[PDB]
């Protein structure tokens, strides 16, 4: 499934705040490298949050596993049926995201729908009040095997760069649990490189969000 050039599609139904808005993307995953190249417009006008607030939330099956770690790819061991992948995000001192997607191949498309709630986010605080920079550092994203739901626990802390020079925390917790009933591969502790570059087309005047990323598992 994974062994080429994938082409993706990303839904996204958003809400935060009371503010709702829609984000679609298209692109392609590559496995082999552990590269995605996609680029998202928000298609009901300007985005209410900042870009960088949606990164997460807008496909890990396309993460590159060494091989000898391929017994440790939950991801990919779900598909094609694919899984679902919930998680709520936490902003320090300002609202949280609360998303549900399902991700799994259509056709021979790797789509992610998404559901995303945004509650209790100040009006002026760094997300509502866009004062994030429009970059991305990379991360560690810590995978833990949930036996009990067949699917695993994910855990991370985002960090955005505030244009003041301070920094936005976003405490992620995930939740991934296979849509199938068959078994799927459980994984020991590990985590996942993820590296994501974000840019612009200065020809596109639609609100929207050029990105780039690498991922790479290790951990073992």
């Amino acid at each position: 499934l994974f062994t080429g050039v994938v082409p993706i599609l990303v839904e996204l139904d958003g809400d935060v705040n009371g503010h709702k808005f829609s984000v679609s993307g298209e692109g392609e995953g590559d496995a082999t490298y552990g590269k995605l190249t996609l680029k998202f417009i928000c298609t009901t006008g300007k985005l209410p949050v900042p870009w960088p607030t949606l990164v997460t939330t807008l496909v890990q099956c396309f993460s590159r596993y060494p091989d000898h770690m391929k017994q440790h790819d939950f991801f990919k061991s779900a598909m094609p049926e694919g899984y679902v992948q919930e998680r709520t995000i936490f902003f320090k001192d300002d609202g949280n995201y609360k998303t549900r997607a399902e991700v799994k191949f259509e056709g021979d498309t790797l789509v992610n729908r998404i559901e995303l709630k945004g509650i209790d986010f100040k009006e002026d605080g760094n997300i509502l009040g866009h004062k994030l920079e429009y970059n991305y550092n990379s991360h560690n994203v810590y995978i833990m095997a949930d036996k009990q739901k067949n699917g695993i626990k994910v855990n991370f802390k985002i960090r955005h760069n505030i244009e003041d020079g301070s920094v936005q925390l976003a405490d992620h917790y995930q939740q991934n649990t296979p849509i199938g009933d068959g078994p799927v591969l459980l994984p020991d502790n590990h985590y996942l490189s993820t590296q994501c570059a974000l840019s612009k087309d200065p020809n596109e005047k639609r609100d929207h969000m050029v990105l780039l990323e690498f991922v790479t598992a290790a951990g073992i």
